[PDB]
């Protein structure tokens, strides 16, 4: 379609891992998500599944993105633009091809784009701690994660026009619904360790005791009978959907950085916030007068990245993203020099 030139070189080479997501960022002037989202679906050829035109699908990502916060440094459209590159390559590889079913690469590419829909720049403790409008309407449980799946239906739906599930089926849309919900409940972080082990002790372990016994075709029909199943799908993509979330570790060494730099900006700004409100201070580490981020990112990378990381590498495959892993952690090591 008739994209402009900078924007379309700016998409040149999605397909790759080291994809400039802040030259698109900057040649789309704050609006990364709609022009990649385009590209995406049209790729996997979403709108022919879900039965949309091209001007439904321009609204939907028009509407999403314009409630994507701009102010915030780190969750804005951008953010969502390369969770979705980070989706949409999983999503590439063979090992997510032979087991997820086109549902789920539906389920997985719409989740990415919605996620963090009307991020405020602030966690759900400091929602709850504050008593915010959203925080009292969730009850204290996955304020944010809830508040997002639901808006981006409300958005969707509630409108004619923006509506990109009108002509489907009354089961297929049930499906669709449960799949992305469940997608973006995923990214909460109180369940990381639900999710990592879960992911661990029914997928990795059992597909290593099936691997003992030789590459034959009786083995490998029930390593793809076991993997297949609704459960397993949908553990997978809570892995899949967590991974693209906090892929910015994996990148290459200067995007890592500017993502480093803006989820701290973020977190320096809400601690700012929550001493002069008089807020319970949940993040004391996240202060711009005391944080060390290289130090700070260790930190990060060791407690959640490393196992996660490790056990999806395991399943898909993926020596570029424990390659850059690698590279940047040596980096942030290198940075003390004292
Ligand atoms: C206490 C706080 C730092 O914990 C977090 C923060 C985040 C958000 N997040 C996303 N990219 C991040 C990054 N490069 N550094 C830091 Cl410090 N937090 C990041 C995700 C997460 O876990 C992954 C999933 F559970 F959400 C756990
Ligand atoms: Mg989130
Ligand atoms: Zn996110």
């Amino acid at each position: 379609d008739d994209v402009p030139p900078r924007i379309a070189r700016a998409m040149e080479n999605e397909e790759y891992w080291d994809f400039d997501i802040f030259e698109l960022e900057a040649a789309t002037h704050n609006r990364p998500l709609i022009y990649l989202g385009l590209k995406m679906f049209a790729r996997f050829g979403i709108c022919e599944f879900l039965h949309c035109s091209e001007s439904t699908l321009r609204s939907w990502l028009q509407i999403i993105e314009a409630n994507y916060h701009s102010s915030n440094p780190y969750h804005n459209s951008t953010h969502s633009a390369d969770v979705l590159h980070a989706t949409a390559y999983f999503l590439s590889k063979e090992r997510i091809k032979e087991t997820l079913d086109p549902i789920d690469e539906v389920a997985a590419l719409i989740a990415a784009t919605i996620h963090d829909v009307d991020h405020p720049g602030r966690t759900n403790s400091f929602l709850c701690n504050a008593g915010s409008e959203l925080a009292i309407l969730y009850n204290d449980t996955a304020v944010l994660e809830s508040h997002h799946a639901a808006l981006a239906f409300q958005l969707t739906t509630g409108d004619d026009k923006c509506n990109i599930f009108k002509n489907m089926e009354r089961n297929d849309y049930r499906t669709l619904r449960q799949g992305i919900i469940d997608m973006v409940l995923a990214t909460e972080m109180t369940k990381h360790f639900e999710h990592v082990n879960k992911f661990v002790n029914s997928i990795n372990k059992p597909l290593a005791t099936l691997e003992e016994n030789g590459e034959t075709d009786k083995n490998q029909e029930v390593i793809n009978t076991m993997l297949r199943t609704p459960e397993n799908r949908t553990l997978i993509k809570r892995m899949l959907i967590k991974c693209a979330d906090v892929s910015n570790p994996c990148r290459p060494l200067q995007y890592c950085i500017e993502w480093a730099a803006r989820i701290s900006e973020e977190y320096f700004s809400q601690t700012d916030e929550e001493k002069q409100q008089g807020l319970p201070v949940v993040m004391p580490v996240f202060d711009r007068n005391t944080c060390s981020i290289p130090k700070s990112q260790i930190s990060f990378i060791d407690y959640f990245i490393t196992d996660m990381f490790d056990a999806w590498d395991a399943f898909v495959d993926l020596p570029d993203l424990m390659q850059h892993l690698d590279n940047n952690f040596k980096y942030w090591k290198g940075l003390d020099e004292m």
